[PDB]
């Protein structure tokens, strides 16, 4: 069960 990382608080997106 993989998931996306695009947190609106951390300034890190990695998912696309």
């Amino acid at each position: 069960v993989p998931i996306i990382y695009c947190n609106r608080r951390t300034x890190k997106c990695k998912r696309f």
